[PDB]
């Protein structure tokens, strides 16, 4: 595996041991070899599970999520994925890694997708190897891969929406659920309906889940409501997966604005993750996967992998190159390379709207190529009507900078921005020169 110009596709199913068991014996065999290592964990929730696997290994844990005291002699590092393609976007020295370790390698945020772009543009100009850890390669069609323990697969009408009558399985069961709804103001809606019929119920989301994770260790829960992310290695005592089989799909429509289309079908990886959560213990077979939908590839044309062009148009591979996608995930979008690649200072603006700003990526890429700079909020006011934000049926509105009350009317209208109360929240705090 850990040869100059080999990239490894570590499939081994959902559960099979890739983190605790594969993972530190690539490790120490790399220490072994002097090479250079990444490791790449989604969350800081896996990189301190992956503390916990490597304990012992010296390792630099490039995070705030582990508690160690380093030795300074580590010749691997451990980092998230976004934190891996951030420090790469920014005028920081990031060593050129002989080896390349991504965990949970299917997750599709448009900082992971980047980071695979480079890492395997890397071993393709034969100047490293690269190990993607994942059960769900891109453009796998299996939603029903192999698991620890048999699975009881059953297709089944799921609610989207509260229910009064009709759906008795639902509560009926004595054990534990993890259910992935395609938004969060959808799990809200369940969540409060299960509430109301007794249930104890755990709320996960991106902005959430460090924090909500801790729960579902240290309280007891009949149910985790949960979208996509606890795809990521998000591991659950559960007995049964409800999926939706639904996502939101950010699309742009015109070059001009981003909508969250659907819900609509998973893809087949989403579906294998997802059921994967469950059928992990071989001393409990029959965990139950309940789903409630078809798989679609609606990963085609998905904002994400724009994003994912935009962020590396603007990391310097060598003279004027250009990484290029991860090639199976590589169709995925229609953009012309280097159409996003900013010159510096610009390049600094759209850095800082994505990381300080909380902006998503498209977003941040309007205003900084606009010529905006990272502080001048006027463009969160001078939009379309049709831009209108809109706050529980009323046009939401903020004190600007100024001290003038406005309604929030941004120039480019990304859904992202105000797809919850906390996402809208944010927005608002950003339009008002908060941060
Ligand atoms: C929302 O945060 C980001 C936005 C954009 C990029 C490329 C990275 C991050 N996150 C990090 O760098 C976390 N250490
Ligand atoms: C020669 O190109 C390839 C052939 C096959 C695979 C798996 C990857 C690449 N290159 C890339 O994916 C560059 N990002």
């Amino acid at each position: 595996m850990l040869k100059k110009k080999q990239l490894t596709v570590l499939d081994l199913h959902p559960g099979a041991g890739k983190t605790r068991r594969v993972l530190p014996e690539i490790v120490r065999e790399a220490i072994k070899k002097r090479l250079r290592t990444v490791i790449l964990a989604p969350t800081r929730v896996v990189a301190a599970e992956m503390e916990e696997a490597l304990r012992g290994l010296p390792v630099r844990y490039m995070t705030t999520a582990v508690n160690v005291t380093h030795s300074g002699t580590e010749i691997v590092d451990l980092m998230c994925h976004a934190t891996f393609t951030s420090r790469l976007l920014q005028p920081i020295r990031v060593p050129n890694y002989n080896l390349n370790i991504m965990d949970e390698a299917h997750f599709t945020d448009p900082s992971s997708i980047a980071a695979r772009g480079y890492i395997s543009t890397r071993v393709e100009m034969g100047e490293a190897a690269a190990i993607f850890m994942t059960a769900t390669p891109p453009g796998t069609r299996d939603a029903f891969p192999d698991s620890n323990s048999p699975i009881m697969d059953t297709e089944v009408e799921v609610p989207e929406r509260a229910w009064s009558s009709g759906f008795d399985w639902v509560t009926d069961h004595s054990g534990k659920t993890v259910w992935f709804v395609p938004s969060v103001r959808n799990g809200n809606e369940i969540a409060a309906c299960l509430t109301k019929a007794g249930k104890r119920v755990i709320q996960l989301s991106r902005k959430t889940f460090e924090t909500e994770f801790q729960k579902t260790k240290n309280q007891e829960w009949d149910f985790v409501i949960t979208t996509d992310i606890s795809e990521m290695g998000a591991n659950f005592k559960a007995d049964r997966v409800i999926d939706s089989r639904r996502c939101l799909k950010p699309v742009i429509l015109d070059g001009e604005r981003v909508i969250l289309a659907g819900p609509m079908p998973v893809t087949h990886a989403s579906a294998a993750q997802r059921r994967g959560r469950i059928g992990r213990n071989p001393n409990k077979p029959g965990d139950e996967y309940m789903y409630g939908g078809g798989c679609a590839e609606t990963d085609e044309g998905h904002a994400h992998w724009l994003e994912a062009r935009m962020l590396l148009d603007n990391i310097y591979l060598q003279d004027g190159l250009i990484a290029s996608l991860y090639r199976p995930e590589a169709d995925k979008v229609a953009a012309i390379e280097g159409e996003f690649k900013l010159r510096t200072e610009q390049r600094k603006t759209f850095v800082e709207l994505m990381k300080r700003g909380d902006l998503p990526v498209w977003l941040a890429y309007q205003v900084a190529s606009a010529g905006i700079t990272y502080t001048d909020r006027r463009w969160c006011f001078d939009g379309t009507t049709n831009n209108t934000i809109m706050e529980d049926s009323v046009p939401a509105e903020v004190w600007t900078k100024y001290g003038e009350k406005r309604v929030l009317k941004p120039r480019w209208m990304d859904a992202r921005v105000c797809s919850d109360h906390a996402a809208l929240k944010s927005f608002k705090e950003f339009a008002a020169g908060k941060r």
